[PDB]
């Protein structure tokens, strides 16, 4: 009953976070068993952030260079190294907390819960989607980086983005775990553009297939479609292609509302035509692309973790 | 940078929740010390839910016939008591998770982040307002009864609301965590009618100041307006009356950005009178109402718990 926008529960990425100073700079790292993970621009003056040599940097700090606190406990740095664009600082201690985990990358549309947080201190949790430009759409403030974003599956973090920029119009840039960028940005301080950003196609079928299981219907028209014909309409408003892959991936949605996922499409091709009139789905005037087929049945089964 | 509904994390929460048993009905409970806190109509049966006679029903329920789990670990009753639509079950072992802690009872206006829960395990954490017809837009399926809803502060939890029962339109109510419902509504299955809503001005002016934060500006106008002459608008759009109260709440946003209240308003008024005409504020077509102007101030300056 009901369909909001939700987040996995953080306690399990809470008893992770950290902060790490050197010099100046501090920001926030993921402490697991007995490393700790950051991004690399850490170890970067205001100066240096218009072109850095990170590994030169890098040789003129030392592991006593690099602060690293968990709540008002200091843990002691033993060795450093770079990973792309993230450091891993191995300490004394192994975090007690440290969850099951697993670092994914993840694809374009997929959606993840961030973990906001400042000065090792988590400030709020909420859930992006990772969009076609390799780009979220966040909230970030000056010390955010090293904030990340997850999964949860039963008992199960899987980590796939920490932050390190962001960009004129709330566009935030991030790496995996293993340091990689999402997209074509570098952690450096210069003109980057982000790509145009297109409509994720299959996660607004989700979210209308969620309309339906709570009871907004006045959409479904009485109409089909092939899918290369809905493919011609969703290109011309900016939509991702839809795939055989996603019509399997709607596969069980479709088989709990009794709605084939080409009659969806030729449901969603006239919104994109006629708009929707002054009327609302799920209480929103636009058609919403940032729930996955997955985020749609965990809400509505009650996935647990 | 950036502006997203955001809830507090939920790590502090989710050591407290528990199972809790009582023949077949399974709901969640709140573990504090060594107390646990559940709705009352986990005694009750199938047929019971029209009209129980909940003292009686107590009567015949014994510590025993209560299972409470946390996690796998199978927590002693010991004691027994009802505190209005709350049971409380004293048990022989304290949660030694237990947060610092209050019980509030909010006010209409107010947000609060619940972290819906089944089985006594989190599936997840969203951000949800009182409505002021004393109601919550939240997404709730069975069993998930006892979820708890809560604001942080620094390291204080504050438990505002627990969960009890859902109704037609996504709409769902409950008590504080003495027991007393908000609302005129009760733990029992009849009919029962939720006020006509009405929206949040201050919330509303909070986000617009948000939005100015963030960088959208097309809406604020050339004009400004009293504080009775907005009143009247705002009654006829079925907006809470603004009250000088209000106005002095918004105080410390208004001088982050220049613009007095009272222009806010008349920016608001038009609005209201002309609509958006295909326009975006903070990448929403609807004025949103579920942002405190505390909520504004925490996202925007980066407060941490
Ligand atoms: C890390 O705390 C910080 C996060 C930012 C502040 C956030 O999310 N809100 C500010 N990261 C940061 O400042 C980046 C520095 C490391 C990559 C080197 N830089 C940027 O985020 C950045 C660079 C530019 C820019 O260069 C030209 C133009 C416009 C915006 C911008 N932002
Ligand atoms: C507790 O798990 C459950 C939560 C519901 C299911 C939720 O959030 N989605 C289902 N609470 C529950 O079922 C309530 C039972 C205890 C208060 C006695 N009852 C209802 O939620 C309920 C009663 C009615 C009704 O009575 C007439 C009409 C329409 C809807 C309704 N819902």
């Amino acid at each position: 009953s009901g369909f909001r926008k939700m987040a996995f529960p953080s306690g399990k990425v809470e008893g992770c976070m950290v902060q790490v100073t050197c010099g100046t700079t501090t920001l926030n790292g993921l402490w697991l068993d007995d490393v700790v993970y950051c991004p690399r621009h850490v170890i970067c003056t205001s100066e240096d952030m218009f072109n850095p040599n990170y590994e030169d940097l890098l040789i003129r700090k030392s592991n006593h260079n690099f602060l690293v606190q968990a709540g008002n406990v200091q843990l002691r740095v033993i060795g450093h190294s770079m990973q792309n664009c993230v450091l891993k600082l191995k300490v004394d201690t192994a975090n007690p907390k440290t969850p099951k985990y697993k670092f994914v990358r993840i694809q374009p549309g997929q959606t993840f819960s961030v973990l906001a947080c400042y000065n090792g201190s988590p400030s709020g949790v909420y859930q992006c989607a990772m969009r076609p430009n390799f780009t979220i759409k966040g909230s970030f403030l000056n010390g955010s980086c090293g904030s990340v974003g997850f999964n949860i599956d039963y008992d199960c973090v899987s980590f796939c983005y920490m932050h390190h920029m962001a960009f004129p119009t709330g566009v935030h840039a991030g790496t995996d775990l293993e340091g990689n960028f999402y997209g074509p940005f570098v952690d450096r301080q210069t003109a980057q553009a982000a790509g145009t950003d297109t409509t994720i196609t299959v996660n607004v079928l989700a979210w209308l297939y969620a309309a339906v299981i709570n009871g907004d219907r006045w959409f479904l028209n009485r109409f089909t479609t092939t899918l290369n014909d809905f493919n011609l309409v969703a290109m011309k408003y900016n939509y991702e292609p839809l795939t055989q892959d996603h019509v399997d991936i709607l596969g069980p949605l479709s088989a709990q509302t009794g709605i084939a996922v080409l009659d969806m499409c030729a449901s969603l091709k006239e919104l994109l035509q006629n708009g929707m009139n002054g009327r609302t789905i799920l209480g929103s005037a636009l058609l919403e692309d940032e729930f996955t087929p997955f985020d749609v049945v965990r809400q509505c089964s009650g996935v647990t973790f």
